[PDB]
């Protein structure tokens, strides 16, 4: 209830849930966003995630 914080911080994620989607990358990942605080970092998790999907 600061401004607009929590708004834009639904749809980093939202939004970067869409990818998740589009690309067909893991429900996981599209959830470990939610999951998240802040909004920074649940951005680039998911975009971060899909700079190394094939992984180990």
């Amino acid at each position: 209830m600061e401004a607009v914080d929590a708004n834009s911080l639904a749809q980093a994620k939202e939004a970067a849930i869409k990818e998740l989607k589009q690309y067909g990358i893991g429900d996981y990942y599209i959830k470990l966003i939610n999951n998240a605080k802040t909004v920074e970092g649940v951005e680039s998790l998911k975009n971060e995630i899909l700079k190394a999907l094939p992984t180990e």
